[PDB]
């Protein structure tokens, strides 16, 4: 998404979601031409991720699409002791 940084390159990964490493963030989730699949589980996977009901304090967001198999990155949805915090659509 637009940012201060040039957005030339293209595919995120696991990297790009440390970009915010103990940040905040948004996140949109889409059922069509996603920028990334992210799966959630109940356990920490890779990174974890902190739900909360507010907008108005993220700094980026970037669009996601739950899959069932062959996930591009687990996160772990919790309400605290988490890596970052991330608000979901």
């Amino acid at each position: 998404m637009y940012n201060y940084k040039e957005v030339k390159h293209m595919g995120y990964g696991k990297g790009y979601l440390a970009m915010f490493k103990n940040k905040k963030v948004r996140f949109k989730v889409v059922n069509s031409f996603p920028d990334l699949k992210v799966q959630f589980v109940t356990s920490f996977p890779d990174y974890k991720v902190k739900i909360s009901n507010s907008s108005s304090f993220c700094e980026e967001t970037i669009k996601i699409q739950v899959v069932t198999s062959f996930p591009d990155v687990k996160l772990q949805k919790v309400t605290s002791f988490g890596d970052f915090e991330a608000y979901i659509d």
